[PDB]
């Protein structure tokens, strides 16, 4: 038997928090939707589909891990004959979706009485993320303006990565880049540069500032 | 069998030492009181609930474990077959928490004579914390005074993460923060600040620093 | 026995990207052409034939891995004891181009109705690369001007190293090299060269630059 | 002979030597005195109760290890089935005070013929210690001094930990500390301080030194 | 055919490339000619006799290794229960020189039809080396021409050690050593030296340069 | 022959070079003389007794290792059903004295026909040592001098350990120390010292020379 489930549109939504808010806590419903209990697999999905903050993947992942520890700790994995293939008291693996893999899992989860794993596990998540908001704390390019006595060259270079590393829109990307570049030379260099007025390729201007 | 047990209010208490004093001594006699001998699990709890001085648990835990070693060293269970004596006794691992199952703790504890698992373990702990106290010393954001030649630019960072690492009223936190920022400027940076008089976004100030 | 295919000429084709403009993201539809869905051995081939940009490969390989993981994840590897072999539910490794003998893989691809690994795997490939190109962002010996406080010797070191790393005719290589060495001096270093006017082996000039 | 044995007072004494002369060689006749025979378990004790010179423990420990090596080297268990009457021949671990219960130690020692565990081990011990004395050589908080271009913050830090790291009254510790801070300042720094004349929170002075 | 075989005179020859041009790309076809197609011990021999460029040993060695891989890849072990061994299907290892005692390896070459490993292995090798010439790219003590703003003091030290690292006649070594040391010397350092005129032990001169 | 042989005098001798002038390669015909080809245990002994250039032991050990490889390489094992225990295709381990401990070893060595391991092995030694001599090239404390810009404190430190790390007489140790510190000192520092004229412990002067 198979119920119909989780669209990729809904994924698109999940995605969409990322797409809105890739690495920024304007999260709340998005989680709430995604925390429609879920199983591992979906949850696994979200975390699979997750990017942005590897560190966040981390943060949860310890949290989870100790949640697992806690699971075993609050339920020290009590053995038996496992008469009619039970629930196999959830671990980190289960939290991976492994141990009564998803059908079977859901099978526990909507085993009635349940063993509704992804939700428990969900509590594990549930445990991190907020704190993740509490944890993660951006980020910004603008300040990539050249250091105190930082040299230019690097400054643009750095900048160059950083712009590489920055957001969407080529158009923006070009013009902004000059436009933000300007001040991202540090004032003194920028002043030289301003004193250059224009230039084109970096390099000549730069060449002055090396 | 059940017995009713430890609250999370009691946790709130454990907490109460902790939010009282997450990174320093003078919270202790009362916590030590509140460490009513313990079991592994409560100790585990404490350890679960543990944080603040990452070193503190860290040094303690080895010590605890070497306390286990010492246990082993003064007896590791130099023995074999059994009719589960002294609530089927433990080794260092149980004393680590480890190979105690829930029962085994309780069992050990209220078996008569017991095995005072959490108490030994407690003693191990008991062994550390004091030292922790005995030497463990915080630390502050205030210190992000711009010591010898620190440049404000870093500083802004220095604060900014540190501030990130700083807490409570954010509102408060700013105003003092600027006001303490000025302070934590090195006089010369401070000068730039004085010389800035007012600013707002960092950057213009930063620009003075860049 | 074969349904005869591929060649090193077709490799010359794979190659054809690479030497043509290996960093030519612009090559991908051609590649997509040369990935005629791709079998594991050809996919293996491509990765075998792979070279020059391991960073890119690196990124990719992660995807492949993630793909593998994903495969098992998104196809829970819900195998058990076989009955007439059936290409044994490909794992990440098979998908790595590993498990199943190459024919047998292939066999699976041309199994009717296949176990056609190589496409999936192809998507894996696709899964890195495209993006990988899409931000895999070079590189250049020209960029090796000369730092702010970078002196020539080091510049030679760089330049020359990079030059070591640079391609083409030696003849080219020299002349540009003076001329671009010229250019890629830092302006002051550039000055020393300008101030040097001519010279021959580096060293004497260089000697000025030490 | 479920005997009578070494006290913690006597331990206290050994320990006391450490407390006497924590990092100072001139222990030795006592050392030999508490070395008197020494069971491996007591020898374990000495190393157990050991602390404050991990380098020493370390350095010794290679000797021990070599001593084990040597043990096997000068006698590599050239044996097969232990017949009755042998108090099981030691190896490096036993000689480490490891493999054995006390009995096996004593059994080896006062099994007559013995196995003179504690003595061998004693040579081992001796083997570190000698060197240890012979080279080991502190340390000094005075050296928290602000060296050549050393600057203050660090100097105080240096003070702060180090003074923290030092022994005795806090009271003492302060007054000397100012009195020792002052001058261990590099002169130019000392001077700033002299030029500060007095001060109180470090920071204003320090701020001057930033 | 348990013949007479390869001399060390032939080694002297292998050597002859090597002392001729030990860590430089241009001695080689003439050596490859002198490879005379080598089999494993001999290939090993070359590897045995190999030295100077561990990185080269490396460079090849990846090639070998991937050659092995390729090998494994292109020999996706079709091996099963061998019917009378018949110079047993190589694996990377054989090709590493690893598999088979040498005769049998040799047999594997010189059997007729052979299963000549050593040629393949030779191919592997053959596969690196060229590229090694393509890879490796010298080398020179002269290049201990003094840095830009760095002291002599090291510069000579560095030299001196480099000189350690340098080879040939000592006699030579001195005079050049002053004579190029004088030179290596940054002009400014060199000048100090010139200004030193003579000296004898380094040190007094050095002493001027410290 | 449950023989009578070797000496700590023989050691004393072994020592005598080492201790005479361990970094005088000028020891070598004697040392090899003192080798008399030997066994593992004595050679091991020599190697046990070894100390001074860690690196030396290392490099030899590297040699040994490769010698072991060579042993197998030039004669792998080809082991099957040993008849009368034999000399069992010795390796690095045998060279350790591992495989065939000394009695049995010697038993092979004076097994007639022999298998005189320590000699082979001796050739392994023989294989290193030379290099060791030929490259191993000290060392010298004098060269601790107050840098080019390395400062005194460190200089004296550097000195201080190092002198500690240096040889001989206490008397000497005092006098040199004044005399050899003063001036090893970069001139400019030496100047401060000259400018100190005298002082007493370092420190006052150093505290001045910071």
């Amino acid at each position: 038997m198979v119920h119909q489930a989780i669209s990729p549109r809904t994924l698109n939504a999940w995605v969409k928090v990322v797409e809105e808010k890739a690495f920024s806590p304007e999260v709340i419903p998005m989680f709430s939707a995604l925390s429609e209990g879920a199983t591992p697999q979906d949850l696994n999905t979200m975390l699979n589909t997750v990017g942005g903050h590897q560190a966040a993947m981390q943060m949860l992942k310890e949290t989870i891990n100790e949640e697992a520890a806690e699971w075993d700790r609050l339920h020290p994995v009590h053995a038996g004959p496992i008469a009619p293939g039970q629930m196999r008291e959830p671990r980190g693996s289960d939290i991976a979706g492994t141990t009564s893999t998803l059908q079977e899992q859901i099978g526990w989860m909507t085993h009635n009485p349940p063993i509704p794993v992804g939700e428990i596990y969900k509590r594990w998540i549930i445990l991190g993320l907020n704190k993740i908001v509490r944890m993660y704390s951006p980020t910004s390019i603008l300040d990539i303006r050249q250091g105190p006595k930082e040299p230019f060259r690097d400054y643009v270079d750095r900048f160059a990565k950083t712009l590489r590393a920055e957001q969407a829109s080529q158009e923006v990307k070009n013009w902004m880049t000059e436009t933000l570049l300007v001040q991202n030379a540090n004032p003194d260099c920028k002043t030289i540069l301003k004193a250059l007025g224009p230039g084109a390729t970096l390099e000549e201007m730069m060449t002055a500032c090396q």
